[PDB]
């Protein structure tokens, strides 16, 4: 711990004397704040000029899809295949060798919800929230490994949540207020993602929010393997004997959670890093492709704007239908802890693994004249994120595995209010009731009045268990 003269020639040093312009004029107790508030940035001078580094390289590349060996497709493998995937994946939850990470966010701000993202009801018949649902995939898929290994009681899926700071107390909250939807309350570990400063637009000076304060922000997805090592979550899959760790973001209302089918594939090919992607059919959809990096001859993640939209539009050799760069990332990776105890270390600690994001904002802050607080109606300052796929290339390439799956029965994210065209609370829960619908259609069920039902997670996790509906008819709006 550092003294408050320490910590303020500490700064001055990395020339951010402009934090220090109200200083004197602060109250003791403000002063003691903010130092306290400043001890919190890990290494300043270091962090600041690799942000100003970073910010101007963001003002050539050879890409091809992955080798066939590290890819598959539920689209395409046999129902027997997918089977004995599925039993590897059952029989390692089985014997408590799998766990959850889920990146939870923020506050639903975008949806026009104060509430943390995953409280939000996209209003299915049910009204179950984001978070419901996920937990209750969590209770059946624990049940279907019960079954298939006959055991006496239920196996333990431990879901550890990173929520930011501002949201972790109401997050608990609402955990508690529904006993964790069934749960045992000691398979849910809450953990809070770390913040960075924010920037002015050079990217050398810090801002400051008010006269006391430094404007932070939340570190971006990549920041959840400082978290893991900080907060002690590595140190508890060790301590819990854990093999295999599931990770998605908790916007995906279709999601699989724990899939058995990504587990087996994982154990099955012995890889050390997984990831999931759908179908791009509209060489315009605005997603990122997961390929090989030619260069390195390392697999990796690129936006749609490293891309020549010939490349985009360019067709597959041996399919003249498919798009030759058509692996869509969906965010849900698979990870051995033996590769994350070997590979935290190095990932948090350059930015070879890690590198900056650079996001121009709209910052409410202190105006550089006055010294007053203000809404900016222009970009006024950067905020820096770090993305979870960057690591990607630090991974052999024969040891990672890239899983087509079936987009509708999937992959269906919340990202806008209500009115948009794309990804909406309407979306989400028309995805998920036609998936629902099309499950119990598949099995000899049949819908009246044009109408949709929704399927309840107790009764099936991802459309096995529904022969019984065979010649039953259904109304708009049942649940199954
Ligand atoms: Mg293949």
């Amino acid at each position: 711990v550092k003294s408050q003269q320490q910590i303020i020639d500490s700064f001055k040093q990395a020339n951010q004397d402009q934090l220090f312009q109200y200083y004197d004029s602060l109250t003791i107790d403000q002063q003691q704040e903010f130092i306290d508030q400043l001890s919190t940035i890990e290494e300043p001078a270091k962090l600041i000029s690799t942000v100003e580094q970073a910010i101007q390289f963001s003002q050539s590349r050879n890409f091809t899809q992955l080798p066939n060996e590290q890819t598959a497709s539920t689209l395409d493998l046999s129902k027997d295949i997918l089977q004995n995937w599925t039993e590897l994946g059952l029989k390692a939850i089985g014997n408590g060798e799998v766990a959850v990470l889920l990146m939870a966010g923020g506050q639903g701000t975008r949806l026009g919800s104060s509430a943390p993202k995953g409280c939000f009801n996209i209003e299915l018949p049910s009204q179950k929230s984001l978070f419901q649902i996920q937990a209750e995939k969590i209770l059946k898929i624990e049940q279907l490994a019960q079954q298939y290994l006959k055991s006496t009681k239920k196996p333990i899926i431990n879901w550890y949540i990173m929520t930011s700071g501002p949201t972790r107390n109401a997050t608990e909250s609402f955990f508690i207020e529904n006993n964790y939807f069934g749960l045992n309350s000691h398979q849910v570990i809450f953990f809070n993602q770390g913040t960075l400063p924010c920037f002015n637009l050079q990217g050398n000076k810090i801002l400051l929010e008010l006269k006391n304060s430094i404007c932070q922000s939340p570190d971006g997805n990549g920041g959840l393997y400082k978290a893991l090592k900080d907060n002690g979550i590595l140190d508890d899959l060790n301590s819990k004997g854990i093999k295999h760790i599931h990770m998605y973001c908790v916007d995906n209302c279709l999601v699989k959670v724990a899939d058995p089918i990504f587990i087996g594939f994982a154990i099955a090919k012995k890889f050390d890093l997984a990831t999931k992607v759908v179908r791009k059919r509209d060489a315009n959809e605005s997603v990122g492709l997961i390929v090989l990096d030619q260069d390195n001859q390392k697999p990796c993640v690129i936006e749609y704007s490293e891309i020549s939209q010939e490349l985009a539009n360019k067709k597959d050799p041996q399919d003249s239908s498919k798009l030759f760069l058509r692996a869509a990332n969906i965010v849900n990776h698979y990870y051995s802890v033996e590769f994350l105890n070997k590979m935290i270390p190095k990932w948090i600690s350059s930015q070879k693994y890690l590198p900056f994001h650079i996001a121009k904002k709209k910052i409410p802050s202190l105006n550089l004249e006055n010294g007053e607080f203000y809404k900016p109606t222009e970009p006024n300052g950067i905020k820096l994120e770090q993305f979870i796929f960057d690591v990607f290339p630090s991974v052999e390439l024969n040891k990672f595995g890239c899983l087509e799956v079936d987009r509708l029965d999937e992959f269906s994210p919340l990202k806008n209010a209500d009115g948009a065209k794309n990804d909406t609370p309407t979306t989400c829960r028309n995805h998920y009731l036609e998936r629902s619908s099309k499950w119990v259609i598949q099995n000899g069920g049949v819908i009246d009045n044009q109408g949709l039902v929704e399927v309840d997670s107790k009764t099936s996790y991802g459309g096995e268990g529904l022969e019984f509906v065979n010649g039953k008819h259904f109304k708009n709006g049942d649940i199954i």
